[PDB]
């Protein structure tokens, strides 16, 4: 199930503990459509402790795509930030590139793929690029970019 | 003054009428310093008629760069938009070389003559990277990036 699939990916790389648990219940209330409202969630995510800042913006990028409605609520700075790619020039070239072809897929599957070829900066800056709306793509493609953005960070440990 | 001169640059992209005076007017407050707050701004700007989208992010980009502050303000929707070069990734490719090379850049000569090189949707995207805080540049030389972009829009009309 896509959204099963996601949850996984991201819990992989969720410390472990009672934290986890509560994005794991969160994650499911959310992926279920009930626990509305996005702002809540975001700022609750914001304020968590033990999570890094990466794994914080990955989970704001997740929240952001899974509620119904975002309303007019603005992108959150503490996800830009987590997702800029430490502003590194390399990363950027390399995440419009895998932007570029994620662009033309529209498959859970056959977006992943292509994307675990990239470094997890690569790919957090392309998260990045996505959710600051300089980049567009499909539900499911977005899905696939942040499973293989988790595994390749979950592999590095 | 750099500024007066990201005035002039500014105003040349806006058309006719009186809601040029005001832009004027609200520009030479904030330079000035007139207490001015970016929400109030940004608000005023995001409701203006006459002025296209595009207008709307290169005033945006300058008023959030030129504030004393934005108060933890999150950055608008309606500038992210705008300053995506329409989300395509050779305009995006090109900002991000621009960028590499802006970000090494110390004056708004250097910066200018380097940005004018390259085209308005390769600038704009380039706008839209240092609005999201993917790359960072010093004022002056982001300075120089508007009004290249203010002076390759202003050309092509």
């Amino acid at each position: 199930s896509l959204l099963t699939e996601v949850e996984t990916y991201v819990l992989s790389i969720v410390p472990s503990g009672p934290l986890k648990a509560e994005i794991a219940q969160r994650l499911e209330d959310v992926f279920a459509g009930k626990n509305t409202d996005l702002e809540v969630l975001m700022e609750w995510l914001k304020t968590r402790p033990i999570l890094s800042p990466l794994t914080k913006g990955i989970l704001g990028f997740v929240f952001t795509l899974t509620v119904p409605s975002e309303r007019g609520l603005q992108r959150r700075r503490f996800v830009q930030n987590a997702l800029n790619g430490n502003r590194d020039p390399n990363n950027m070239d390399k995440a419009v590139k895998l932007y570029s072809k994620l662009k033309s897929e529209i498959t859970f599957h056959g977006a992943k793929e292509i994307a675990l070829s990239y470094s997890a900066g690569a790919l957090a800056s392309c998260m990045g690029l996505i959710y600051n709306r300089m980049g567009a793509v499909t539900t499911e493609v977005a899905f696939g970019l942040v499973c293989a953005t988790c595994e390749q960070i979950a592999d590095s440990q």
